[PDB]
């Protein structure tokens, strides 16, 4: 009944940095060729959405943010082949065009059609499908999931299991798949190893889950907020350390605890200092350190390259290293088969209209993931 | 006949930074338990020896430098089981104790008994075997090969093929093995890949040899000294570029030449700027960059961690990642079986007492490796 029509709906518009979202009426254009219009069912609040509000992550404003979500296809544009109206879908903040040199590489997942390197905040055709107060509103990572309806390019959506519980599997759209893959795919954590995970929010907890699945013997969670430790242990942390409790720098503490450095370290915060600390705490000859945290816009870190010359490996990754459109349906199939759990990441559930309370819960330290329901 | 006796011989002593080597009469103590005294046959001049003169590489002075060598065991201390008098041997500037967590790890080669991380310039027991007019002279990297005789710890020497030509296989003690391993073991260059090699000295030429052996399709050599290009192309470079020829940064030139970044890059100079340039020029989703060059003492580089979050891998290694005592004999056996060539690296052969002429040749840019012969 809305097919081929402009939809008027509620969305959370960010007009300026460091301001609350404005819940207001937007107009959502119908999909053009190779585009898909999705009725949102559930969206998580990721720290990367908050980085947009803070200006730590730069993307054009005004914007509809939100990138961790699940919904049901309302309609398809001409030429769409991979989803149909009524399908359950997760939007892909990292697309999979299937055509570019990265998509064709066996170990690449950062498709060259992404809007993350040089954000334009548009559809692939350089235009917006959102109007508010008669003005065009930017898209966010090709997703924009803080709206009752969104329009995505076909390369930025995956069809999932028709019986999927969308109020859980939204997390497969970002935080779970990012942390889990950071361990199983990017670091390739080995059986019997010692891991260190810096940051025990939803992504860091998912890194722990992946380290445990990979059979790590020791998983040391590190967080300045000791209220994060109990859940970190529930999902597999063998020990938790608060840097604030020690006189020595934490890389020194972790190097001692692991009898000369950890096998695998993960930076899951987004601070330059912890990126260098996490590198430093992995064993100097054969340690691996993964950057998962999104750093503050345009800022460089400083480091001593003797950290690498001894033998360390340093790497980072988007979305866990997963090829998004191949991986997300498989991840949902595994979730349905109970190969991993998402409920440990969900601490709060709120209606969409309470999005600003959801951001307050994240900022205060109280939540892991809040799931917003439409 | 000299077993158990002090040996009076000539060595090249570095008394002061930025001064010529001084040929001195030194006394070489007989080897103590688990020590081996070696008569030198040939030693290469590596840019790392020059980094001691320049103060780039800090080690206690006065010192007998030299680390890339081959010779014949003159005598063994109590308990030595791995070499006998008369054996051909290569000193190992990276030891292999076989007992530390690194030596037991399948990948690691930076044995914890090394004198590279915080140089002391001694034997394992904390003393020196060298005196000059009553004054103790420091060891360098547990090798000290700029001497007619040296004493090394048993963990810092490998027995090699009795038939091997010492005037060639001395390069297995450092520059050949470093560059070749960096490519074949550390980076794991793949068939049909595009590689970029920064620095076309003996170590960079050995990285090109390794890239070619691994079946790279394109090997781009980068050097500010265009006299290095002919020999780079002889050992497998498909193209050479001089950053001084271009009115834009070489990382942009190489990204354009490689249609959006190279598979594998190697920094084989020892400059912080080229370390970052080399990382940048590898493809942002799946590229790998290896630091080989020794950085200037205590200096940090600056870099944008978004270079790694996209998917790059950054690593470094000592001695090409080879477990020294295991690998050296097998590299020499491979040379004897014509699996690789060393003559392309050797531009000059001088007697030992002409060491300062050999360093002048390196500094002028004329030579790749000068071999000093005894
Ligand atoms: N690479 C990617 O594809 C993805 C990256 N990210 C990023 O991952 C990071 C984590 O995201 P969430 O888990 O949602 O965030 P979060 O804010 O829930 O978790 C971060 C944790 O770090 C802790 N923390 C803050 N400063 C600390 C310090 N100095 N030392 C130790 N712990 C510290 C906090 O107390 C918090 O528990 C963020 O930077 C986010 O932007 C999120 C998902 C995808
Ligand atoms: N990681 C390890 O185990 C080892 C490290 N090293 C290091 O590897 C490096 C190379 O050693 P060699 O091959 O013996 O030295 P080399 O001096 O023969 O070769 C270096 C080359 O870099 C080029 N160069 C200098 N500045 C440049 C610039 N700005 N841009 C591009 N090219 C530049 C020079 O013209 C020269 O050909 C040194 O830093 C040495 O200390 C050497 C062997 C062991
Ligand atoms: C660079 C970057 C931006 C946003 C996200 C989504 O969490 C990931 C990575
Ligand atoms: C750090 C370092 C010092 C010396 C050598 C020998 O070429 C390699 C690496
Ligand atoms: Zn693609
Ligand atoms: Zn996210
Ligand atoms: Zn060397
Ligand atoms: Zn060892």
């Amino acid at each position: 009944s809305t097919a081929g029509k402009v939809i008027k709906c509620k969305a959370a518009v960010l007009w300026e940095e460091k301001k609350p979202f404005s819940i207001e009426e937007v107009e959502v254009a119908p999909p053009k060729a190779h585009e898909v219009r999705i009725k949102m069912v559930a969206t998580g609040i990721c720290r990367s959405d908050d980085h947009v509000v803070s200006g730590t992550l730069v993307t054009p404003l005004p914007v509809i943010a939100g990138h961790e979500a699940a919904g049901i296809v309302e309609s398809i544009g001409e030429g769409v082949t991979t989803v149909r109206p009524g399908d359950k879908v997760i939007p892909l903040f990292t697309p999979q065009c299937g055509k570019c040199r990265v998509c064709k590489h066996p170990e690449g997942n950062f498709c060259l059609k992404n809007d993350l390197s040089m954000p334009r905040g548009t559809m692939q055709d350089g235009t917006s499908r959102f109007t508010c107060r008669g003005k065009p509103i930017h898209h966010f990572l090709g997703t924009s999931t803080f709206s009752q309806y969104t329009v995505v390019d076909e390369i930025s959506v995956a069809k999932i299991d028709a019986a999927s519980p969308l109020e859980k599997v939204c997390l497969i759209g970002c935080g779970f798949s990012t942390g889990y893959g950071s361990a199983v795919k990017v670091a390739k954590v080995t059986q019997g190893s010692t891991c260190a995970v810096f940051g025990l929010g939803g992504v860091g907890l998912s890194v722990i889950m992946g380290c445990k699945a990979a059979g790590a013997a020791r998983i040391i969670g590190v967080d300045i907020n000791k209220d994060k430790f109990a859940k970190a242990k529930e999902v597999g942390a063998t020990e938790c350390v608060n840097p604030q409790d020690y006189k020595k720098p934490i890389q020194e503490v972790l190097t001692e605890m692991s009898n000369g450095g950890v096998d695998f370290s993960f930076e899951v915060i987004g601070r330059l200092d912890t990126m260098v600390t996490a590198l430093s705490c992995c064993q100097e000859a054969y340690g691996v350190s993964v950057i998962v945290g999104v750093p503050p816009d345009s800022q460089n870190l400083s480091m001593n390259p003797m950290l690498l010359l001894s033998g360390r490996t340093w790497k980072g990754a988007i979305f866990g290293g997963f090829k998004s459109k191949d991986s997300v349906p498989k991840l949902v199939a595994d979730f349905m088969a109970k190969k991993f759990a998402l409920d440990p990441l969900i601490t709060h559930v709120l209606p969409f209209e309470k999005i600003n309370e959801g951001f307050d819960l994240l900022r205060s330290g109280e939540s892991i993931r809040t799931i917003l329901t439409f």
